């Protein structure tokens, strides 16, 4: 019942905020656990911030090209649609 | 092989950031997952930073008092220290 949106599931781009939200708001008190895996060169930033009503706003920050692992768990567990593949031209 | 350090691992205030390192240069290229869980109101922001060398900063916003359990994970394996109890006053 936890449902992900937005541009950052799919894409970023070098240097630039990525954005997507997690909306929990069908769901309970759990907990939410975001990360972006970059194998060699590590995701700079991630912000996830509660702006109310359960919506989470993540932002990340990226480096270098190539392709990353963005996972999104909600009790441990995968939301649907992750692991995410995002993609850095 | 993953070390955690700082006051923010046991202390944070309503309104006011609260900060701690996470020093994964003696593990490997894994995953790291940070989440704070509140049984009632979320936290309000978490802000994760890879500081180079793979040393990361983590700095977090808590709205209301209460405990927390803050949650540090390395390939979904909880690190030395985690999970930690959180008591905001």
């Amino acid at each position: 019942k936890v449902v992900a949106k937005g541009l950052g599931l799919s894409k970023a781009y070098v240097g630039q905020k990525s954005s997507f939200t997690v909306d929990c708001s069908k769901a309970g008190n759990n907990m939410l656990l975001v990360g972006v895996h970059g194998p060699r060169t590590p995701c700079e930033e991630i912000l996830v911030k509660h702006v109310g009503s359960r919506l989470y706003s993540v932002s990340y920050l990226l480096k270098d090209k190539g392709e990353y692992t963005l996972v999104v768990k909600w009790g441990h567990e995968h939301i649907p649609g992750s692991p995410y593949r995002v993609v850095v031209p």
